[PDB]
């Protein structure tokens, strides 16, 4: 896939890519 918008630990990743 592509757009994942996830956290992890103590990170949140919104970007698409």
């Amino acid at each position: 896939k592509w757009c994942f918008r996830v956290c992890y630990r103590g990170i949140c990743y919104r970007r698409c890519r």
